[PDB]
C-alpha cells in the first residue's frame, strides 16, 4: 500500500515536525484556511478570525494544530495499522463536527507544502509521492467509517 521504504520516508519528514508539532501545526492551519476559507466556518471558536496576523495571534488555533498534528503523527508510526487511532478521529470528524472527505484533501495538501516549504532536504520527489499516500491512505480509511457512522462525507 505503501512500501517499507515509503514508510520511512514519511517517518522521516514526520521526525521533523517533532521538533515543533506547534509551529508546523499553525503554518498548516494558515495554509488550509488561507487556500480554503470555508474550513475556517468549522471552527466555533476562531471562525471569527479574518486575516493571517490574527491566526498567528491565536492561542486557541495553535492549539487545534497541536491536536491535528499529534494524533496524525501517532497514525503515520501506526504506518496503516491505525484502526483503533482512526475510530474516536471518524467519530469526531463525523457527527457533532461533519467534516467533509473533501476538507482532508485539502488540510494533506496543506500539510504536504509546508513540509515541503520547511524540510525540503527531507522531502524530496519519491518523499512527497510517499506522503501523499499516506494520507490518501488515511482518508480513505476514515471515509470508510464515515459510511458506517451514517455520514456521507
Ligand atoms: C489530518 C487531518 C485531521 C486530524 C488528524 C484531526 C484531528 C483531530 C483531533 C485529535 C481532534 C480532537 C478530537 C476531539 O475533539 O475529541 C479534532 C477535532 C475537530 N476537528 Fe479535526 N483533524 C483533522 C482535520 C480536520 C479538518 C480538515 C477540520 C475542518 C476543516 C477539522 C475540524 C475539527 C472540528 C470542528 C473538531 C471538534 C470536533 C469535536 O468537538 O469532537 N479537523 N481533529
Ligand atoms: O483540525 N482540527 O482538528
Ligand atoms: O505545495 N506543495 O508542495
Ligand atoms: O507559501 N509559502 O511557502
Amino acid at each position: 500500500g505503501l512500501s517499507d521504504g515509503e514508510w520511512q520516508q514519511v517517518l522521516n519528514v514526520w521526525g521533523k515536525v517533532e521538533a515543533d508539532i506547534a509551529g508546523h501545526g499553525q503554518e498548516v492551519l494558515i495554509r488550509l484556511f488561507t487556500g480554503h476559507p470555508e474550513t475556517l466556518e468549522k471552527f466555533d471558536k476562531f471562525k471569527h478570525l479574518k486575516t493571517e496576523a490574527e491566526m498567528k495571534a491565536s492561542e486557541d488555533l495553535k492549539k487545534v494544530g497541536t491536536r491535528v498534528l499529534t494524533a496524525l503523527g501517532g497514525i503515520l508510526k501506526k504506518k496503516g495499522h491505525h484502526e483503533a487511532e482512526l475510530k474516536p478521529l471518524a467519530q469526531s470528524h463525523a457527527t457533532k463536527h461533519k467534516i467533509p472527505i473533501k476538507y482532508l484533501e485539502f488540510i494533506s495538501d496543506a500539510i504536504i507544502h509546508v513540509l515541503h516549504s520547511k524540510h525540503p532536504g527531507d522531502f524530496g520527489a519519491d518523499a512527497q509521492g510517499a506522503m501523499t499516500k499516506a494520507l490518501e491512505l488515511f482518508r480513505n480509511d476514515i471515509a470508510a467509517k464515515y459510511k458506517e457512522l451514517g455520514f456521507q462525507g
